[PDB]
């Protein structure tokens, strides 16, 4: 019944990674994160955006002198080959959205390419615990038409 609107389910991340500087977060590992509901109207035309919303990654009993610094790298299923930093959903078929994806902004406002390789801007870390901001957002790659949106991707943690 919906003819207007991308209707946000769920960005579903995971990232179990163990090192000895840090400790992720349990809140961290396995989150989701909901952005809600966009008019097509919206995001008609690619490079379009839409309903940034934030989310962490939070390290715990970091201890600098084992690392000064860490960033994140996300890896996930780019929309088509020639937009590298947009997450596909997981669903384009009969009752999802298309010509939408989902883009990953560090704290610098960067989207991150989903090659599990290519790392947010550093937090510089104190002892203790350290909060690593990003957004999701909406990308349109074309005219969206309207549907559910939910998408996946996982993380990695680099230090150093």
């Amino acid at each position: 019944a919906d003819t207007t609107t991308v209707n946000g389910g769920t960005i579903h991340f995971k990232g179990e990674v163990v090192n000895a500087a840090c400790a992720v977060d349990a809140g961290s590992v396995d989150q989701t994160v909901q952005l809600g509901q966009v008019r097509t109207a919206s995001l008609k035309q690619a490079g379009a955006t839409s309903s940034a919303v934030g989310f962490n990654i939070q390290l715990n009993d970091c201890d600098t002198t084992v690392a000064t610094k860490a960033a994140v790298a996300f890896l996930g299923t780019a929309i088509d080959a020639t937009r590298t930093d947009v997450l596909a959903l997981q669903s384009s078929a009969a009752g999802s959205a298309t010509n939408v994806g989902v883009q990953i902004l560090d704290r610098t406002g960067n989207a991150l390419t989903l090659d599990g390789a290519t790392f947010s801007a550093q937090t510089t870390l104190n002892n203790g615990t350290n909060t690593i901001p990003f957004q999701a957002r909406y990308y349109a790659i074309g005219e969206a038409t309207p549907g559910a949106a939910n998408a996946d991707a996982t993380f990695k943690v680099q230090y150093q």
